[PDB]
C-alpha cells in the first residue's frame, strides 16, 4: 500500500468517525518512555489492525496503537508501538501515519528516542535537542523518500535545512531550566545507523571523526515524512551510554541496560514533554 | 525485466529499424539542461514507451524519449528525459539504456547533471569536470551492479581508476580557454548522495571532510554502467549553490533556484558540449 | 525462504542424515583459497541444490558444496563455493547457511577472504588478523540483520563489541611466530564495501581518513549472523594490493593480479589454518 494521498485520507476517515479529537499536536515516543500515553485525558485507543491502509505489525508483534486525546488543554495524537526500519517495513509503511498524522491536521511532532553518545561530553542519562543528523541510510539510496513523489504532500526534493525547530529547542531549553535539570540538557547532530546492530567500536570511533555528537536507529525517518509536507519538529535523544567510552574501556552495550536507563529517566520526562506541549505556541 | 545481452539486442533492434543513425557518441543532459537535443539535425524522436524492454517511466511522469540525429557531423544518441534512483528505479532498469547505447555502437558518453557544491572554491554557476567519484550507495550494498553479472558486457569487478577519461577533460578545457571562460571551469571529486532530499548542513560539513568537493543524486550509476562495458565518459557538475556558504548563511536550497541557474548557464553550456561532440577524436 | 528456526532446522535433518559427522569447527574460504577442503578426511560432499531450503545459486553458477569431514582429528564442516550479496542474494539468503551450521552443533567459525590494503603499512602478499569492522551497509539500512529477528537464534540487538575472538587472533599469531612467517600477519580495522565494483582511487582516500586498514567486499554479513547467535569467529584477510599505493602510481586493479596472489599464498594459507583447526581449544 503506497502513502499516497487517497489510502492516508482513507485511514483518517475512520480516526474522524472513531475519535471527535482533531489533534494539533503528535507524538512519538521511544521505547520505555511512552508512560505520558497513559494520562491521555478522554482518550481514544485505536489499533494499527482496525485502522484502514495501516501498516501490518503482526510479524514484529507487540503494542501497535494510536491513542487520541487531551493533554494539557491541548489535542494530540500519539503513536503507541513504534515502526523501525529495521524490523524490514519499507518506506511507504513508515510514512502513511506521519502523511495521516498530517491530515488530522498536526503541526507539530515532538519525537523521543533512546540513542548512544559519540560526542565525550555525552553521559548516560543525558538529554539531546537534535538540531541537525547525518542520514547515512540517505546517503545510500536508503531515504525514506526514495520512490515517487506524492505532490499532495510536499516537494520532490525537499530542504532539510531547518527540519529541528529552533524555537521548540529554545522552549524545551527554558522548562529544564525552570525545573533544574539544564545540567542533562545537549544540543547536538544525531547520526542514522540503519541497526539492528549496536555500532561495533570502530564504527562509533569513526563517527567520532565524522563530527556524530549522538548514533541512533529510528527518528530520522519520520522527521523527513514530517518536514516534507510541512510539520514542526522537535526531536530529544536520552543517551543509555557513550560508546566511546565503552570502546576504551571494553564494556559491552545490550538491550537490557538501555531500558534500564530509559526506567530511570521515564518520570522526568514525562513531566518534561508535559509542559512542552502545554507551553506549545497558540495561533 | 533484466539488463541482459538479450532483452538489450531487442531494444537496439527496434531502434535500429526506426532510425538509419549508427550513434558513435551518447549524450544524457541534466534537467533544463536539454536544449542541445532541439538542435539535432535529421533526428529521429523515440519515447521510451514504444521501445522494447525499455523501463516504465509513466508514474513519475514527464519527458521520456531517445532522439538520434547529427550535431557538427557527427552521428549521436541523446536521452530526453533522466532515470534517477531516487525515484524507486531498480538497477536493472537503470542500466538497460546505456547497454542499449553499447549495442548501437557507441562509444563515448557525454553526461551534465546539477549539483551543489562543497569545496570552498566552488561558487554557483561554475562548472566543475569530474575526475573521481565517492559512491555513498555502492558502499552501502546499493551499487548499479548489485546483482547477476552479464558477462557479454563486462567483468564481475570492473575496475573504476580510470572511468572517468584525462583526454576528454583536456579537451573540454582547453574549448573554454578557446572561448575565454575557463575561470568558470574547475575539476573535482562528486560525491553521490542517493537523495530525494538534498543534504542537510551537518551531511554537507561531512563531505568537506571526507574530501568531497561537489555533491549530487546522479551520474555515478550512469558512469558505473558506461565504464563497466568499456564506454568512455566525460561528465560535467554545474554548481547551483555551495551548501557549505549556505549553512554557515543559513540560506535555503530548493529546486527553483536550482532551474534558475540551469536557465542562466543553459546556452553557454549547450555551445560548450556542442564544440566537444565536433571535436572529439576519430579513429 | 526466511533464515528461521523451523527452516534451519529442516536443512539440518537432511545434513545429519547424509553424513554422520558433528562438527564443531566451521570454514568459509575465499576465492583461490580452499584447497584445504580437498584434504578432509572421510568427507562427504553435498551440494547446495539438494539440501531443503538452501539459497538457488544456478544463476551465479560454479561451485556450491556442504563439505563435512575431519582435519587434524577435529570435526568440521566447510562451505565449498560462498554466497556474497553483490550477486543479489537477500539477508535471509545469507544467513541460513551459517544458522544451519548453529543447528549442527558449530561453535567456532573460520574465514578467509582476499582484500585491498588501506593501511600504508599493508603490502600485497599480507595478512590481516581482524579485530574489528567498519560496516557501511548496516549503517546505510543493509545490515544483513535487517527484517524480524528470529529469536531462537539470538537478540534483536547484537553488541559487536567482541565479534573477533581476542584468543583466536592470539592463537593465529603463535602458530605464525612457530614457523617464523609473523612478518606477514599484521591487525587491522576490516571496512565492508558492498561491491561488485573496486573502490576508486578517492573512495579508497576516505577509507584511509576513516580509519580503515583493510577493504573487502564479504566476511561482515557472516561475522554478524554468527555473532547474533553465538559463534567465536577468527577471520584473516589475504592483501592482494594496496590501492592507496596504486592511486598515487594509477596501476590497475583486476581479479586476474588478484587471483594470482591468491595462487601465490595459498599452500601457506592451507598449513595455517590446518594447524589453527588442531590446536582449538578443547573442552
Ligand atoms: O550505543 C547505543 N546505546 C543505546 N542505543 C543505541 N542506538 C544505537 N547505538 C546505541
Ligand atoms: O545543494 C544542491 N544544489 C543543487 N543540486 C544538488 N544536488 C544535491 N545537492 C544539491
Ligand atoms: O583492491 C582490492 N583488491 C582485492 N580485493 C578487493 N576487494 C575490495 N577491494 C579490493
Amino acid at each position: 500500500v503506497v502513502a499516497n494521498y487517497e489510502n492516508a485520507s482513507m485511514a483518517a476517515d475512520y480516526i474522524k468517525r472513531v475519535s471527535n479529537v482533531l489533534p494539533d499536536i503528535g507524538i512519538i515516543c521511544g521505547s520505555g518512555l511512552g508512560k505520558l500515553i497513559e494520562e491521555i485525558e478522554e482518550r481514544k485507543v485505536i489499533p494499527y489492525i482496525n485502522i484502514p491502509n495501516f501498516p501490518k505489525t503482526t510479524v514484529a508483534g507487540h503494542v501497535g496503537n494510536l491513542v487520541l486525546g487531551s493533554v494539557g488543554g491541548r489535542k494530540i495524537v500519539a503513536m503507541q508501538g513504534r515502526l523501525h526500519m529495521y524490523e524490514g517495513y519499507s518506506n511507504q509503511e513508515i510514512a502513511l501515519p506521519i502523511r495521516v498524522m498530517k491530515l488530522l491536521g498536526v503541526r507539530v511532532l515532538l519525537i523521543t528516542n533512546l540513542a548512544g553518545g559519540i560526542n565525550r561530553k555525552l553521559k548516560s542519562g543525558d538529554f539531546v535537542l537534535i538540531k541537525g543528523h547525518i542520514n547515512f541510510p540517505g546517503l545510500g539510496l536508503n531515504n525514506v523518500l526514495v520512490g515517487p513523489n506524492q505532490d499532495e504532500f510536499g516537494p520532490r526534493f525537499p530542504d532539510l535545512s531547518n527540519a529541528y525547530d529552533r524555537l521548540l529547542q529554545q522552549l524545551a531549553l527554558k522548562i529544564a531550566q525552570e525545573n533544574d535539570f539544564q545540567d542533562l540538557v545537549h544540543e547536538g547532530v544525531y547520526a542514522f545507523n540503519g541497526g539492528p546492530t549496536y555500532e561495533s567500536p570502530d564504527e562509533s570511533n569513526m563517527l567520532l571523526k565524522l563530527g556524530c555528537d549522538v548514533v541512533g536507529m529510528s527518528t530520522v525517518p519520520e522527521v523527513i515524512i514530517a518536514c516534507h509536507c510541512g510539520i514542526k519538529v522537535l526531536a530529544v535523544s536520552l543517551i543509555a551510554n557513550n560508546s566511546i567510552l565503552d570502546a576504551e574501556n571494553d564494556v559491552s552495550i545490550n538491550h537490557e541496560k538501555v531500558l534500564a536507563v530509559a526506567e530511570k529517566r521515564a518520570d522526568l520526562l514525562q513531566m518534561w514533554f508535559k509542559e512542552i506541549i502545554t507551553r506549545l505556541p497558540l495561533d
